[PDB]
């Protein structure tokens, strides 16, 4: 048996855009992501799958059923977001010098919050209250995240930007978005603080800027290929996180963290340890050193307005990245980690998921302990999961990763929960519905939810607060012989 | 949901030779099967795997744990056998004309039973009582089967017979074995009737004679290739069943049936329906017409001593057989049913097990309804299961077959239980330990039992007496795309 | 036996950018494609493989060896191109109103050619002459193609355009490229007509416009996603074809054709035949009806477009399966070029190292459809398979050659079969990993090796037939031993 | 380039029972093997495939075509056998005490040969003469083998023996077979010495005894499982070899050898070298030490066994991996001949249609070990692969031929390489599905087709070398595109 602390919580994470739509009356056409996935040119190019979010699992209407199953499964924590676009579907009054690079302060007071309240959609606000009240009534501790990728269209027209036209609303390329996100986050905290246990500002900002402006084959908006603009978006999102932290703290005493996309960097050969360190710098430390230590590049400076804006770290983990040394520095290798063939085996002989992601649970131990040792901030594992409609690998994937969290705690790391991605299948961005990450399988025709055998396994874990002796054998690699190569 | 009658029982089947040994003090070296699997020439030839039963899951010593898990899983029925060899390890007094073809009667009375009792091993008898009492204490209804393949060595030296020497104990080739089996069965019923709910005489006699004397590549004892001797063994086993039925009835009022190896015969093309009928005659009806209607070939005769010796039919089902018409009659086709490649796909694109057996749950409906329509005797599904260490396919296999039993009942067939093969992994005959059929995985080093996710699924079924709405999606074919081709 | 007419020739096709570089001294940095595959951002995005064409098979230096092997293989025809960038690496003085949509005429004469002559790189001109003379000396009939995708950088800066900046050299989006292309083509014919047997203006203009401005995941320059700009590019390249035809004919009496990317459109179900016809309209007929019948949409007849084609080069690899929809028709993934690599299609047919389905019947379909609509003679200017191991190529080669025999048998005038390609080469955005050669290239030494399919092709070419002994290869590669 | 000595010959091997039947008039029902594969019980058991050799490739009728193709392929050597059953289909009068264990001498002279002559089938004798003369006329050096597994039914009724009945004709279990074999072999040399270049007494006697009486799942006659009878069979066949050697030498001065089944024994870990040596003793040295040095266990020296060998025929397909145990050593499944069909071994190496691992290094190992122990010259009398598709064969062929070049380079006297086989044939208990031919056979028409490997072998044989152009095929077939 592997037993967890009495205060440790098992649960799940979910995003608004991916799960909300699907039931009558739930449609939210007012984001960049919505327009992006409906775009005829994006469709013809194959940048997006052609599946549409309004045909989704319908959490907007069916949230009670989701919660009923989560309670039956013994879950005790949930992390969800509000969609910015549903609360402010129309523009707010121009407030502030758009040409200044830095946003060091955003003043928000009771009077400004009351003005904002005049513009907010009240049906959306009341619906979210009805969702969150139900959530809390099933004994789920609630982490509220402010942002999980889609921006209101009045803040970002991604097609115009894809086209190389920067005269319109330009998303994370504009400090206006930074200013409005701060106000939005303070506002949400102001409205929902009675229901919330902890806050996250953002989900995976590094993915927003990285796939948006560099990894353009991923079909993430605005899909404009530019190193320079990727840096500018990342700079703005960092200061937005900081301003949102101050904003929430102005109305709440509760903890405020951030959720980030992690990979475990692994050396190809024993001569590649430095390459790993450089990769960890370039992908992880530079970001967290900005929002914790205020250290940033603009020249290399310390900003007092950035320093100390973080109470906890949300660790999103799926797989590793294998790196090797170069003359220039380091490179990541194809055929390991997230760059494998789908339903196959990596160059290391480890099985890959429906998404082509390599099975590597040890990497979670690596990531949790590395964060712990650098910053000594407590963490939650805010995402971990696998694309697997058949449920062949998921029982092993779940048990193995949960075990590595037990290992991290054992070594001294403060980790207070594990939240699987996800409770149910949902709309996987540019890939559409084909990538199924749910403990529960969704029939998209009826919206019925089904317990995959992994869900029964998770229920064993959660109800016992332990990997029990009876399922401990799942702490292993799925046998590769009967799977596709 | 698919709900079963309130009186319907879900459970499991297990064989003594396959599961008993493994714990200190459990060794039974006194069968033909034991000698067969230890034989140096059989090993060198690869007729047997080289694995040995004395390294097995240890039900002899660990039965309480097996039963504890079966109770936790909500099971309510079990079918097990006594090993003849453990009760009578030494020969009994010659009793009876060995040259007579037919055995129409075997007189057994109280006095003869008391004499037999002088020769029986009392430690073995008391141990089996301790096993069965525990079984009954977990609320399991008990089907006691008399015979599941291994014969005492004093009745069969399979190596001598393999060598073409018929001067020694010749197993089912001798009417002495028929006479002794009758006495053995009456004796066991006489000793255990207070603990038993229903009786089976034999498990799969058609396999004993078919693999023993025709399908010699299977490495079943005595492995002597002879159409003529296969017919003689089958003739003797039929009359043995009949004499055992009379013997048990002499001491018990309880129901007495038999368990038989079934395949669903399927036509290659729509012009092959007659081929199916001929296959059903040659593999199924000829046998059951003998022991129910007394009809047999010796010339084609009716034996009053055979007629009506059957209260119920145990249906063992794994997969189909595809047949086509010939000039001579019919032939079965490779690449379907049990003749596929391991961990692959059949010629019909259906996934195959670790044993190379094709996924075909519809065949169970075929078999149950065919039996029902011919004889109108109630049945139990006494075996159904899959070789699958990884547990990839078993969740689908279990749910799908259980569904087909619901279908058969719905159509009017009297089916009173479903017994999975098996509760735990065990020694799979000539194949050894590599073929794992358990709901529970066995670690053969420690003898610890582990719940595969299919076991959690079975528990849902059994505790609810239904395929619940939540697991109903498993009533489908395992997706082939992520599995080996 | 399947015997071809005595005049039928077997040979091969190759492209300058794909095969020329690799030997020191061969480097041509002056194209949009060179810049495109060296671009840091494109590399980081994975739009290009990171492989570089200067590490190629080195036809520039080693052409004599290529030709030696082709002769040993019994080949009697070759289609190659000159690279525009090599001949005119520096910008030409502006000549002509750039805002006019149509380019109906480009005046070229002796004096204008002599002027152009003074900008041309003479080292490049003499080298091509040396390559083509050696070609001719090995008995190879010569189809000279003017254009196989790279443009001089002075006509197209693809990174600027990718970035959404239209103030620079804009490639096929500008009538200046049309004008200069007409002049380039007249100029090359003027210099090389003594060596050339037939001309092609261009290779697969449909792919240039289609992957350049719509299929942007393919990493083709300039990778600017726009239906409107895709139409404009195609409009320009059509008129460039016509002006190039007139330009060549002003200096030569030899046949002038075009090489085009074809797929065989096949119905998913028997209820999808109309979808096939719509697909053929949208992908094939619209284009050829423009340059043959002058019919275009801008729906009019342009007399400067009409009749500008003597022959049709058919490039064929695989099929495309289509179904009817409400709005029209869609192509289906899991068939044709949209399959998993080294696997099988949704129909159970084997796929190549590139994920393309084995479907040789499609070639018969494409040849006979063209023949029945236009009655212009054809060459199969490309057909081949990405297959480093050589597992499928023997079957692929014999099966497709058989379909050409079928086409001829049914009445179609097909005059040659040119395999893609003689040796491995640089496969555009995919780099070197896609190996189409009858000959394998060791890129470290530039040595060529005969894959067994080359021995099989020698049998066909030397005999002018699929011989009795290799006739079994007219079948699908057995899928059981291959990856699924 | 890898050039062979000028005297080195490339060719092929084939067996009478596997290749002769198929043409009407060729049927030979008089062997144990014929009876064995027609047996109803064996068929029902799956011990034999159900395929029948009378539906074969038809070398009996079509030998001229086989030879025509072999000549076109540049082959200069052939090893075949006469079928005993064809020459003596009826029982010979009993001659000699059958209960004596040793057969140290068999007296054969002119008069005894003339007597035998009166029992011989003359139609069969003349037909073989016609086949061998046509062979010789195509420039093929001729190795005549006396025995390649089938015995006349009058010497072995395999079904009787399978059933455990030892009162009938018992094949290699009886010294009568030894006696008659010596006489048969002297007789054939007597009739055919004018046509023959070198002799082999027998093909793979280790397999006859080993699969016949131990590996009974292989479906080899008589399939009676007995360690003791396996030893007795092997003892008899050894002395039959020796008596056959003396018999041939009484009528001929030509070289007399033996063809044997080899595997290259390889250690699982570096701690398994002793296991390899024990494996080589138990599978190879014990046998050759008997017929070369007269050393045998009955542990003595037999002067009638000593020195009865001029040359060694090495049959090689794959390796066997072994490990040390307490009791000795064991062979490991997942390597060598014990792999899954059309997949990869535990070492990641591709396997054939028969499940045999690609391991050409083993041939170098086997050739040099023999050479170093005995210093007798060798021929590679079999090497090939079950591969209907021809995916692996080009690599298999070139790689193994290279290892022969390696062996010669290191000093071993190897004089030829004979591929198994020229055309597909009847693969014993497996039937026709295992196709080893350089030429594919259509069994419906008996037509032969050149797989691309045949074109590759023509390159090797005609040049007497692995040429520069095919040298890349000296490598492992890429596993990525193949089934796993
Ligand atoms: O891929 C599954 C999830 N993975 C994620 N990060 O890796 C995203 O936060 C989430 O929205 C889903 O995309
Ligand atoms: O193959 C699994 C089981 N199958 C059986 N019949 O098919 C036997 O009764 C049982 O003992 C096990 O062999
Ligand atoms: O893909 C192989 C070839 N195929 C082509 N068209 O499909 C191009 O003309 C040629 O340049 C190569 O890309
Ligand atoms: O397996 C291919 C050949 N291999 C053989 N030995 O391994 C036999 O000599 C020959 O008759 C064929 O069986």
């Amino acid at each position: 048996m592997y037993s967890f602390p009495n205060s440790f919580r098992f649960g799940w994470s979910q995003a608004g855009f991916q799960s909300e739509m699907g039931t009558p009356g739930s449609e939210d056409p007012n984001t960049d992501w919505y327009k992006w996935v409906h775009d005829p040119e994006n469709m013809a190019a194959g940048l997006v799958s052609g599946d549409l979010p309004e045909n989704g699992p319908g959490y907007w209407g069916n949230y009670k059923t989701f919660h009923d199953n989560a309670q039956k499964m013994g879950l005790k924590i949930a992390r969800l977001n509000v969609e910015w676009s549903r609360i402010f579907p129309n523009p707010l009054p121009r407030p502030f010098d758009e040409s200044k690079q830095d946003v060091t302060e955003v003043e928000i007071n009771e009077n400004e919050l009351k003005r904002l309240d005049e513009y907010a959609n009240k049906d959306a606000l009341n619906h979210y209250r009805e969702i969150f009240k139900d959530l809390k009534s099933r004994g789920l501790y609630f982490i509220l995240n402010m942002y999980h990728w889609p921006l209101p269209l009045w803040l970002h027209d991604p097609i115009r930007v894809r086209r190389g036209d920067f005269t319109g609303p330009s998303g994370w390329l504009s400090t206006r978005t930074v200013y409005e996100f701060a106000r939005f986050s303070a506002y949400i905290a102001w409205k929902f603080d009675d229901l919330v246990d902890e806050y996250s500002t953002m989900n995976e900002p590094n993915v927003v800027g990285g796939l948006g402006y560099v990894g353009v084959k991923s079909g993430f908006p605005p899909g404009y290929l530019s190193f320079e603009l990727s840096r500018r978006a990342m700079y703005n999102i960092i200061q937005a996180h900081a301003r949102a932290y101050d904003g929430i703290k102005s109305v709440s005493k509760k903890p405020v963290g951030i959720i980030y996309a992690n990979s475990s960097f692994q050396p190809l050969t024993d001569k590649d340890m430095e390459a790993v360190e450089m990769a960890e710098n370039d992908n992880r430390w530079w970001f967290f050193d900005a929002i914790i230590r205020g250290e940033i590049t603009r020249e290399k400076i310390v900003r007092d307005d950035l320093k100390g804006r973080l109470d906890w770290i949300g660790v999103n983990y799926y797989t590793r990245t294998v790196v090797k040394r170069t003359e220039k520095g380091y490179v990541s290798l194809g055929g390991y980690g997230h760059g494998c063939e789908r339903n196959s085996v990596s160059l290391a002989g480890l099985p890959t998921s429906d998404f082509g992601w390599e099975f590597f649970p040890e990497g979670l131990y690596d990531v949790l302990t590395k964060y712990w040792n650098r910053y000594h901030l407590y963490m939650y594992v805010t995402e971990n999961g696998i694309a697997d409609d058949a449920d062949y690998q998921r029982p092993y994937y779940l048990v193995s990763h949960v075990y590595q969290v037990h290992r991290a705690i054992n070594s001294g790391a403060d980790v207070r929960g594990y939240l699987h991605w996800s409770l149910a299948d949902n709309y996987e961005w540019a890939s559409g519905f084909s990538m199924r990450f749910g403990l529960l399988k969704v029939d998209y025709n009826t919206k019925r939810l089904y317990w995959r055998p992994s869900a029964l396994v998770y229920r064993e874990i959660a109800t016992n607060g332990a990997i029990t002796d009876e399922i401990e054998h799942l702490n292993s690699v799925p046998p590769v012989k009967p799977l596709r190569h």
